């Protein structure tokens, strides 16, 4: 678009590339996202116009939606750094737990907000979680999935062929990120759909009708699925204290219906002593 001067590519999103750009008129720096050709379906337009409404302190604000020359651009407020870069930058000493807890609390609030509006993210990952110098973290790419690649944070029901998943898939994704921040290593680093699923099974044990009633008749479930035993969280996420492990385990429940909500999670004892530390980031 003419009213923007790309400064650089800051990422390769799902539905198009993201650029840091400066508005030629206002002068403000922003994050410009180019979408994707039939001319941009109507349904897409409206889904996008709704996302322009749900504003929350923990959600990257969608400033303007530009549909020019049958092209689609989303203009989002610009954030200082993504969670991924900050995580890598903290691989030596690790993110202070008080900061980890603050980031989780905020993210859960964002999801809580989105879920109450029946809007799901569906593709949460360290790359689309954004942070700023003020101690804040926000969700980006929200609602775009519906409107319109790592498998590490994908919920088991999505891997098993379930077509009408719920908001609980986001809760699962967040739990995987929560653990990653704590251990400084990906929880389930799969490299193909079956490897992802089996990595989950190996750590949490293969699901059955007991822990997940109905799992055995899901579209892609195979009874030939190996039978792995469930590992203890003390081995999976040290040095996470008990309240943390207790919370993580509920975020990682197989049955999407037993999986903790963002709402309930915010009331978990893990957040009783939550503060809002400021990060030491290099821009
Ligand atoms: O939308 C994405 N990112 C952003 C929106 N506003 N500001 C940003 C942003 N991303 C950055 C990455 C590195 C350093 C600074 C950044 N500011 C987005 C969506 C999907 C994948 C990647 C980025």
């Amino acid at each position: 678009m003419e009213n923007f001067q790309k400064v650089e590519k800051i990422g390769e999103g799902t539905y198009g590339v993201v650029y840091k750009a400066r508005n030629k008129l206002t002068g403000e720096v922003v994050a410009l996202k180019k979408i994707r050709t039939e001319g941009v379906p109507s349904t897409a337009i409206r889904e996008i116009s709704l996302l322009k409404e749900l504003n929350h302190p923990n959600i990257v604000k969608l400033l303007d939606v530009i549909h020019t020359e049958n092209k689609l651009y989303l203009v989002f407020e610009f954030l200082h750094q993504d969670l991924k870069k900050f995580m890598d930058a903290s691989a030596l000493t690790g993110i202070p737990l008080p900061l980890i807890k603050s980031y989780l609390f905020q993210l859960l609030q964002g999801l809580a907000f989105c879920h109450s509006h029946r809007v799901l993210h569906r593709d949460l990952k360290p790359q689309n979680l954004l942070i700023n110098t003020e101690g804040a973290i926000k969700l980006a790419d929200f609602g775009l999935a519906r409107a319109f690649v790592t498998l590490w944070y994908r919920a088991p029901e999505i891997l098993l062929g379930c077509k009408y998943y719920s908001t609980a898939v986001d809760i699962w994704s967040l739990g995987c990120i929560f653990a990653e921040m704590v251990t400084r290593r990906a929880l389930f680093p799969g490299d193909s759909e079956i490897d992802q699923l089996f990595r989950i099974f190996r750590t949490l044990g293969t699901p059955d009708e007991v822990v997940w009633p109905g799992v055995t008749s899901m579209p892609d479930y195979k009874p030939s699925f190996p039978k792995w035993a469930r590992q203890d969280f003390s081995k999976v996420v040290p040095p996470l204290d008990e309240d943390g492990r207790s919370l993580l385990s509920q975020m990682l429940h197989y049955d999407p219906n037993k999986r903790i909500s963002a709402k309930a999670a915010l009331a978990h004892p893990f957040f009783q002593d939550v503060t809002k530390p400021v990060p030491h980031l290099r821009l």
